[PDB]
């Protein structure tokens, strides 16, 4: 194995180098290039990735500042940010309308909410802030356009009428504004954004989306069948970021139904998705060739959410940190590839490096899931998320809400 990970001083450094290994997918810096992106889309031959796992990896990064106090990577985390902003900063770039699902906007919201919370530091005084972003991102999707009455409500995965995929009313669109919403509840003290985040939960909970004996976490349905014809794959992400915003929701309220919810969702996790202690994509994972770019990253979110679980929801701390120590001790295990003698694969549960090639990626996304299950080893040091009481970011009352906005000519 080439990455140590037994004291603090050994997890920095490993961590560091981890974020240096991952920065080199990253050109958006440098002369000519679009910051906030990795190379692609892949539907351009530009590379291999989604506008969205820009806005990951943008997340990943402000996280890994927040665990190991490292600021090398901070303009360039900041500069790729706010060029993805878009003009009516919402997070809906119209030169990315081919991407604008509801998940892809919620992950950008989601990288702007952490910033808040991990007090990351403000963009200058004439461009957006970061609380303002997360606002414009969750009012955007608060719209009353998003909510129609095919299944009783919920998020539809596509923004665009017109975007394929715009019939599939799925898990993880639903979940990215949930957990916005209790994030900025929690943030702010606002309780429209909680009694938003309520409503959306119980939905995915009345629609089966979440199954209510075992508390598997579905991927979606369609409108044409009322939402009935349940894919049942189960993503890691959809599950750990329902955990996430649960956790948010119970810290804020302290309602005891809140915390069943994270314990069941957790106990959950805790069954389908680690093997021996190791993380485990269920649906793609099982042989080499079959996880799609945007699957290899998922484990990095279930490591990164599930560590700041245990800050908010405490009791939930022991069930935890043990299984993320094992999942990552694995993550390293693996990461010992050619040409580098470290580089990082993807299937850390078998023990060995599997070459990024056999599933048709340059290696990125294993590479932010490895820094991400990493960095979040110290999170027993780290400060928990801020709310308004500490935290430095502004909001915008009227986020979300210009005259020159998307819903406005929907
Ligand atoms: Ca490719």
């Amino acid at each position: 194995q080439y990455y140590k990970i037994d004291t603090k001083e050994e997890i920095l450094e490993s961590a560091r180098t981890l974020a240096y290994d991952m920065m080199l997918f990253y050109k958006g810096n440098q002369s000519g290039e679009i910051p906030g992106i990795l190379p692609g889309p892949p539907t351009e031959h530009k590379g291999d990735y989604y506008w969205w796992e820009g806005g990951a990896m943008m997340g990943t990064y402000v996280d890994y500042w927040h665990l190991t106090g490292d600021p090398s990577y901070n303009h360039v985390i900041m500069e790729g940010m706010l060029h993805q902003v878009g003009p009516n900063a919402d997070y809906q770039p119209p030169n990315h309308t081919a991407s604008l699902g509801n998940d892809d906007q919620g992950f950008w919201g989601m990288s702007a909410m952490l910033a808040a919370e991990n007090k990351f530091p403000n963009p200058p005084d004439d461009k957006p802030q970061w609380l303002a972003l997360a606002q414009a991102v969750w009012t955007t999707q608060a719209s009353p356009e998003r909510h129609d009455g095919t299944c009783n409500g919920g998020l539809r995965w596509q923004i665009p009428p017109t975007n394929a995929g715009y019939n599939y009313k799925n898990t993880i669109a639903n979940a990215c504004f949930f957990d916005l919403g209790a994030r900025l509840a929690r943030y702010t003290k606002n309780n429209t954004y909680a009694e938003w985040a309520e409503k959306i939960f119980d939905w995915l909970y009345a629609v089966g989306y979440i199954d209510h004996e075992t508390w598997a976490v579905y991927d979606g349905g369609h409108v044409e069948h009322n939402c009935t014809d349940i894919n049942r794959a189960q993503f890691s992400y959809n599950a750990a970021l329902l955990l996430h915003g649960a956790a948010f929701m119970w810290n804020y309220t302290e309602d005891q139904k809140w915390k069943d919810r994270v314990d069941n969702l957790l106990t959950g996790i805790l069954r389908d998705f680690f093997k021996d202690g190791v993380v485990f994509e269920i649906p793609c994972e099982g042989r080499q060739g079959a996880c799609t770019a945007d699957m290899l990253t998922f484990k990095g979110y279930v490591h990164r959410w599930m560590a700041v679980v245990t800050q908010i929801a405490p009791h939930t701390k022991d069930r935890i940190l043990p299984v993320l120590r094992t999942s990552a001790e694995a993550a390293v295990k693996q990461c010992v590839g050619p040409p580098t003698g470290r580089r990082c694969g993807f299937y850390w549960k078998s023990g060995k490096f599997v070459d990024p090639s056999v599933d048709h990626t340059s290696g990125a996304g294993e590479a932010m899931s490895v820094l991400a299950a990493v960095s979040s080893l110290l999170i027993e040091y780290a400060e928990p998320p801020a709310t308004n009481e500490t935290g430095i970011s502004r909001g915008d009352p009227n986020a979300g809400m210009r005259s020159r906005g998307a819903a406005q000519h929907f």
